[PDB]
């Protein structure tokens, strides 16, 4: 598949998947001026997400554009700390410790430890998210996790399992996920093909609850 | 054979010594255990090396309140922050409740990190890491000395390699759940004691291995 | 593929591949009384080795049978230290430290470190063998490595790369090799199919020289 | 710009300081380097944090034979078993030859462990492990104190993360080969100094990471 790394005047953000889609040219390769038609059609073409889900993700995205009531966004808008970006990411530093947009191999090394099989299931995904939340809470004196941010993390975890893998079996090959994060390239060469049955909002919300139910966080946690 | 403990039979915070008492390898009432009793029990039931068993006994007797004692009883082992410590896999922290008896809610956290039918060292490291972070975040009196940290590493190596294989560094998950939940050796699941006795040097090496696979904060207590 | 773990009265040896072939029933599942017809036909059927190579491997094997001039062997005969079995194995302890027949995860952990890619090439294989030789030399006060034993190690390394992988490209997927060693099961479920062009003795000998040329051992080494 | 060293220009065992002298970040003759010169050179050429640069200077001046010196020259750094040590990646052990100049045969061993076009921390750990074992097996005067062991870890973290990325913990192999073989910064290969300055704490953390990926004997010197 066509793919090109970002250059000096291209922008990227904290989302491994949107970065990947820009690298492949499903989104503008420069990462800029992403309109709602582009978002819906890109997420459909690359990943077979349902339009409603894609449109709602776009609606979230444009809240990071500093222009009031904007209808578009750019990938670097997404990076601003504690808007959509949050602490306890799986592959990025907390803003307190470093720029929270770029891939960090040490953070990802922690996450990967909890993927203790060739196939990632929801318990493993829940464990990784729990670990990262506890690590941030213990080490970051500016740690914050709002109700919204907690929901964002649940959605992000459901997304890498079920959009790279199977919403039906709630599993994904570990290699697919490592490839996406480490390369910001879709794992086509490992055999990845987009899902046949489009992921809906209702399916995503249901599965977010499932991940939540498998986590083992302190009762006082958000 | 196996017999449940009665109200006069003392037990402690160690799932394995409790189990050995229930089978009569140790005195069934859990009391007055001297070094020959410890060594015979660990050798006969589990084929630990005698040097390791003797050194474990030496640790155990430090929990006896009586000075210059050469023996201990299982309830002595429950004394908080002598050999017993926070972030146990199957017991409550002493701050929250009695730290001797099995606690299903705590064990449910631990089991979540044992992802397959076979537990490996990464899974075991993950469970210990999670329990340490949970205690640190929830217990306002949490303590974990370098000594306690080392104790936890030893305990984790013990359930994997004494119920399982030091050679493959794995154990069937069902063996471990059976020991903790029943305090009975998993004979009926096929368990047979190791052919090659576990030595102190092997245990020490494997403690470092578990440590190396954990993902705790860099500032977190080291063993 | 049919496969069964060994039971109490089955015997196994220090060779991960012969153990595997017994588990699949290409060799007698009990590991006993392996005649030359069985060896040649099993290595052909499972792995497509040339008959001459298989016959010569059998001729080596029977030297471990304590019966003088035996025409057959059993897998546990192979384990006897410093006959065909040698120090600096990739997945077994040196005899000085432990029984040198069974898989050891700590030894294999060292070996695997040198397979620094998803595809193992000859430089990586040479590096792993070099590392294990140096580790044994440094730690084992009874370390021995004869000229024959050194040759045996070269052959063993060429075998896991080119019999699980490709003699043509001199590479093998790392996952195939890890699967064979850790499971003593052929990596069929990962996509393994035996080579189309049978491996010959001449090819093996040539490639043994290639591995040798890529190693970085002390000049004083055997 | 870059200028080769002449016969009056002293050089030492550090590929990077030699390189910085060749580019004139350090005095081209390699002499009389004070703390402001060190800090300016490391900041301007490589964007190291100033605290790290100052502490590196403090190490460097211990190699000056003159007591109470606040400066050093590059050849001072070559003094065996002060900061210079055995099992270097690109230099001979002092027992076998001068331990300051680049040695292609030694570097050929090191490069063998850099298996792809990109060097990661496992590859770097492997190269260091191999060189340590080679020196131990071949040099009858081999020495590796805990201090020297730590020095080696720091040097390995430095070529990966100062030429490459501390964020991804990788570097292009060609950048590293270019620095060692030419003692010239690999500008023509696309190298640009890091945007986020490397700190002492980051370096220390990554030294522990390299250590954790090495496969040395359990008895081998620890940092
Ligand atoms: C317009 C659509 C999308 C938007 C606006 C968006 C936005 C974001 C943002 C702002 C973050 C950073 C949160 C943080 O970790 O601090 C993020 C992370 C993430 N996104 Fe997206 N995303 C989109 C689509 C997708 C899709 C389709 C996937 C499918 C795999 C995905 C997977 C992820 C994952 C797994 C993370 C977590 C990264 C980490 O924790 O290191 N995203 N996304
Ligand atoms: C004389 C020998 C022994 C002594 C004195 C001893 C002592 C103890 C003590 C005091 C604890 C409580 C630590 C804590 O979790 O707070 C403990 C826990 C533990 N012991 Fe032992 N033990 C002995 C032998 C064994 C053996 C042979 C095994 C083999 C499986 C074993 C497995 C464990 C495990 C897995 C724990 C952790 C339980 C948990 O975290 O919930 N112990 N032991
Ligand atoms: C009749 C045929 C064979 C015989 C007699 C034989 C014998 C042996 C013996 C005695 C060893 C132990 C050497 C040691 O590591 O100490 C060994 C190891 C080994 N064998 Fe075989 N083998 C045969 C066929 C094969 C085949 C077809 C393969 C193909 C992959 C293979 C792969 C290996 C490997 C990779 C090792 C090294 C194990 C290690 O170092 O941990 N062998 N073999
Ligand atoms: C004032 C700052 C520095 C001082 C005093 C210093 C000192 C030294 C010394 C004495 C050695 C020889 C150790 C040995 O291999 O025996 C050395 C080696 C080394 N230095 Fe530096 N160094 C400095 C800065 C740097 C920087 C900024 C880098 C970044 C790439 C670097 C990279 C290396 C490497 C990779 C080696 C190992 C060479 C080998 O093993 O062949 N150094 N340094
Ligand atoms: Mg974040
Ligand atoms: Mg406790
Ligand atoms: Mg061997
Ligand atoms: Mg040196």
């Amino acid at each position: 598949a066509p793919w090109k790394a970002p250059g000096p005047d291209d922008v990227r953000g904290p989302c491994p998947m949107l970065n990947t889609l820009a690298n492949h040219g499903f989104l503008p390769h420069d990462g800029k001026n992403i309109d709602v038609n582009t978002t819906v059609n890109a997420l459909s073409s690359a990943l077979n997400l349902d339009d409603e889900l894609s449109r709602d993700l776009h609606t979230f995205a444009v809240t990071t554009n500093p222009q009031p009531n904007a209808t578009w966004f750019s990938l670097n808008h997404l990076s601003r700390h504690n808007v959509l970006e949050h602490d306890a990411s799986l592959s990025r530093q907390d803003a307190y410790f470093g720029p929270p947009d770029v891939f960090n191999a040490a953070v990802f090394n922690e996450t990967k430890a909890y993927w203790t099989g060739d196939i990632i299931n929801f318990q493993m995904a829940a464990n990784a998210l729990t670990a990262r939340l506890m690590t941030s809470n213990l080490t970051n004196p500016e740690f914050s996790m709002s109700q919204l941010g907690r929901g964002f993390g649940l959605g992000e975890t459901v997304c890498y399992v079920t959009i790279l893998g199977s919403k039906e079996t709630r599993t994904v090959p570990k290699a697919f996920v490592e490839y996406l994060f480490e390369n910001e390239r879709l794992p086509y060469e490992l055999g990845f093909k987009k899902m046949k049955s489009a992921l809906t909002e209702d399916e995503l919300t249901t599965m977010m609850g499932e991940i939540y139910s498998l986590q083992h966080l302190p009762e006082s946690f958000t």
